[PDB]
């Protein structure tokens, strides 16, 4: 497998021509696994056709001073309301794999999440990320002692939560048709995707959080009631997702479903939200309608295949500055402001 | 005529891909009978696209055992929530014709139904069936004798229920442009498409219903006032469709239909959906608005095309696998959960 | 020295709501202010009333030559009429023949008795009165796994054909129930399990999964929560994400036979009378019952053939007209 390997700073004008570039520089199969998604990619175009349902209003000011990306999460102060994305085999996209990943997003100023199925050996990862903030994406297992031995692993790796994937990384199916060092050191000798289980119960978010020691983020949240029943459970976050489309196909596009959810989570608990994010008018929509921050994912990893850790930089770098530019078309000084966007109902969709 | 009679498992990705597959090996003018639909297709593509107008949710998991996707019909246990369709003519599709079909389906262990315009002999489609559950589809012969003659002809091939299908196949309008044993054992020396009504009356079905013996399905319902007709008329189930877009044109998706006539219905007697089905998810759909079955067919026939009985298996175990899948991202542990589901309203439609 | 009436006569029934009234007369003052009264001022047992003016009945022609027939079935059991005995405590409150007076006028009928856990009556003395009749128990969860063992061993050795279940506490027991608690009483009754207090198809659909045989709408004739919804109005969420699954018993505010149909019609299999049986017990023991039990069945009638329903089918196939003006009009 030949991941490119070379490390350079990419001007993003927009995240959409990522793809196609790094298209022509990642082999095929990789490539096809990284942007492919469940079915014909219905779920995945919704992702993206829902952000054209809500739009925003310019709007006056009613301050004075230049706008600040800033925001706290978990008491951790970051650059911009946006995080890493669990991704798996970073590897896939780069020869510096998750270690690549983990630098942009420390040297940018923000929380890297780290996918169970990493192809990097976390002290990898942990030179990139030189001491910067990282939570830890974990599936339910089968076997308990697996659960126990993933969550020591996540707490002696210096985690600051757990991000409980709900779905099953089977993959998904779709119409079209390296190692994990960190489940493999516990899995060694066991010989045991079929070690989790294929979707979790309310019993397991409360087993998970009675032992981990940490906050844990349920991911993959789309119906309210479900963010309602993880929260009783004892969640300490919702992450509203459907995985950038690669589980369930003929489902709505993720940021449709978020409203409903923040409004039942009402503020019990942070909301992280994702699939789809491409822009910053994204990021201030999401903001606008109940997230807390959100999670980048194909984006960062275009960027990585095509300039490393710079190249990752770079995309994290285009959506801080494009996030400015709508605070100030928006009328908004800070994070607080953009949560407080009045938002367009359009009616017509994407067509108009 | 010279239809394929190769006998092969195909991989089965999605169903859609096998009508394109199709028209390499079966004859054009078959190829194009069996894909057709009326004037330009629109309502064709309505039952398509209705599917993306109520939407699935993942759904945490409440129980801890295997999904099961087994279900009972009029007392008969079978593999899967569906059933086959009522389809004439499968001789232009495979050499095997009726006796492919039936062996794929018994195989697989659901319920065949024999159109009245079966190109097989019975005879033939009972060595296929090989003891298999069958249902029988007629239509209503404006001669008596010619009713009398089909009912006595169904309950000796041993169906144990009566299809009766509401709109006369004089094939429907299109803006383009075999013998039939069955009714020619009854018809012979009569002289008499043109021997059945066009259409249905109440008192057509309470006739049916009345002298059959047996349960009489109602085929064609789409209006929830004709659904309470022919239930007071004495049908024992009703079978919303629009034939796969083969009759009227200009007409609804066929699954816009089914909640409006599921709530008249209100558990009188069980519904059969069709028109449309080509993924596990809108099986899913189909029972979470009220079907307790759906029926497939064009994706089998298609799949007959390809590899006669275990090309007709391979789309089926598609269908089963597929709808698994959906069990399992949707939290469903068995058929009776999927009734449950909740669908997300899409005011959007298909471009989102 | 608590005075109940202990007359036993049949009654011209000509509406339910008057039966209050003359139930008042009869019945000590405390006693009657139980049977009557409901949480807060009563604006949500105002709404269980007012609520089936939201839905009306359009008459319409018939389909069929035949009289109206009103029986149904529901587990297997055939009954008279698509309307059972609601589970309530104390009939010593409104007759000294207690709960035996109504299981007399429940089996006479031919529908099924509910035994409330506070009966105020023995078995010997209820199993008498029903004389081989159904009957079904409803139990509260206790908080004892052993006291919830007993009680079921106890039902079906008393011929109990199904459990109901109540989500809430009145009054040993838990003041609401869970899924969990739902499974384990499914898991050891041996017996189909209605839960009983459902007012929300989310709970519905849990209460299935958990292992309910049966979803038994309700708010207990307004006892327990105040400023909720009247009960009929949250019968078509819950029957359509019931969608089958298990039969829906309709109860809470049920007074003309023009309920009976409308619950019915919008997804409930059967409904359970309780206040109206009561008052007709206080006013004439078992045959004072029994005559609101007739009076229901000849309402649902006539009801039936100005609908033009033959049969309880057909009640099930009904439209409704959607009234958003609700009871003011
Ligand atoms: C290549 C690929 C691998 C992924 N692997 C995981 C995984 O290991 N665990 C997980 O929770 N989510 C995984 N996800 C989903 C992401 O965490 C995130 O929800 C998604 O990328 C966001 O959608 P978007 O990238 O289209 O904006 C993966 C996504 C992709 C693109
Ligand atoms: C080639 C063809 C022939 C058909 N012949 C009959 C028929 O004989 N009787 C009948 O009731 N329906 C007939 N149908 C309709 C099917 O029973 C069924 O409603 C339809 O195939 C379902 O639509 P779908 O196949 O697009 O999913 C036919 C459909 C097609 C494709
Ligand atoms: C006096 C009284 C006592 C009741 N006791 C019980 C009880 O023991 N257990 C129970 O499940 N419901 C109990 N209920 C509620 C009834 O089962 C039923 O839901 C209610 O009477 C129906 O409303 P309606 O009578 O206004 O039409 C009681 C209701 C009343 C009026």
């Amino acid at each position: 497998y030949n991941a490119p390997s070379e490390i350079k700073y990419i001007d993003v004008v927009n995240t959409y021509d990522l793809e196609e570039e790094a298209s022509k520089v990642v082999p095929h199969g990789g490539f096809n696994y990284i942007a492919g998604a469940s079915g014909d990619e219905w779920t995945k175009r919704a992702n993206d056709r829902a952000w054209k349902h809500k739009l925003l209003y310019p709007r006056l000011a009613q301050d004075v001073e230049a706008p600040d990306t800033s925001t706290e999460i978990l008491g951790h102060k970051i650059k911009a309301p946006f995080i890493m994305a669990p991704i798996a085999a970073h590897g896939l996209a780069h020869t510096t794999k998750e270690a690549g990943t983990a630098r942009a997003v420390s040297e940018f100023g923000t929380i890297m999440s780290i996918s169970a199925y990493s192809g990097a050996t976390f002290e990898e990862i942990s030179e990139g990320l030189n001491g910067g903030p990282r939570w830890f994406q974990i599936y339910m297992a089968k076997d308990d002692q697996q659960n126990r031995d993933i969550l020591d692993e996540a707490k002696s790796d210096g985690a600051t939560a757990i991000i409980l994937t709900a779905d099953s990384t089977v993959s998904g199916n779709r119409d079209r048709d390296f190692g994990m060092p960190i489940v493999q050191r516990y899995l060694r000798g066991t010989a045991e995707y079929g070690a989790s289980k294929q979707k979790i119960s309310p019993r397991d978010i409360e087993e998970i959080a009675g032992h981990s020691g940490l906050p844990v983020f349920v991911k993959g949240i789309q119906h309210p009631e479900d963010a309602d029943m993880a929260i009783k459970r004892g969640a300490s976050g919702i992450w509203v997702s459907n995985h950038g489309a690669r589980q369930l196909y003929e489902a709505p596009g993720s940021f449709d479903t978020l409203p409903a959810i923040a409004e039942r989570v009402n503020k019990r608990v942070p909301i992280v939200f994702d699939s789809g994010v491409r822009r910053g008018e994204h990021v201030a929509k999401a903001l606008a309608s109940g997230a807390d921050v959100v999670a980048l994912g194909r984006p960062v990893l275009f960027g990585l295949a095509l300039g490393g850790w710079q190249g990752a930089y770079s995309v994290l770098d285009y959506f801080q500055k494009d996030l400015t530019r709508v605070m100030q078309l928006t009328g908004s000084q800070n994070v607080e402001d953009l949560k407080g966007l009045d938002l367009f109902d359009n009616p017509y969709g994407y067509e108009y």
